[PDB]
Parts: structure tokens; C-alpha cells; sequence
């Protein structure tokens, strides 16, 4: 069934990012490979202000049909990887 589970930690930490904000109201006329942000589409479910990227898209190569998530561009794939905020401790 289920193993005893308290307050569990986050499991997309670095897969997020920031929705375009223009995107959202609709005046972003700059397609995913031109724009430098993420532009999920209707299919795909968008998070409160964000949206999770696809892990099978960040090979190149995905399956799922009804993919929920988002698949960013290659010169956004980096901003994943820096994980903008360092350890102070
Ligand atoms: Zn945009
Ligand atoms: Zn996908």
C-alpha cells in the first residue's frame, strides 16, 4: 500500500521554470526558440505561476502522448542546470 509518509520533500526542484510572463496574458508574440522563457501549452498543465519541464523532452527524445509537462528549449535546458541559488552553509 503506502509506507508511513510525514511531510515528504519536493520532487521537481530542478525542473522548474518561469512562465513567460507576457505569454500568460497574451502578448508575447516570440516563439519558444526566439522568446527566453517557457511557453507550455494548452494540454500540457501549467503550475501557479510556473510550470514543470518534461524529462524524457531533455533528451531529445519523448513518449509521452498526452505529456503534461512542458518541453523548454536548449538554450533554456541550461538555467536548469545553473540552479540559480548558492549554499550559504
Ligand atoms: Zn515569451
Ligand atoms: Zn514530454
Amino acid at each position: 500500500g503506502s509506507s508511513g509518509s510525514s511531510g515528504p520533500v519536493r520532487d521537481t526542484k530542478w525542473l522548474t521554470l518561469e512562465v513567460c510572463r507576457q505569454f500568460q496574458r497574451g502578448t508575447c508574440s516570440r516563439s519558444d526558440e526566439e522568446c527566453k522563457f517557457a511557453h507550455p501549452p494548452k494540454s500540457c498543465q501549467v503550475e501557479n505561476g510556473r510550470v514543470i519541464a518534461c524529462f524524457d523532452s531533455l533528451k531529445g527524445r519523448c513518449s509521452r502522448e498526452n505529456c503534461k509537462y512542458l518541453h523548454p528549449p536548449t538554450h533554456l535546458k541550461t538555467q536548469l542546470e545553473i540552479n540559480s541559488g548558492p549554499s550559504s552553509g
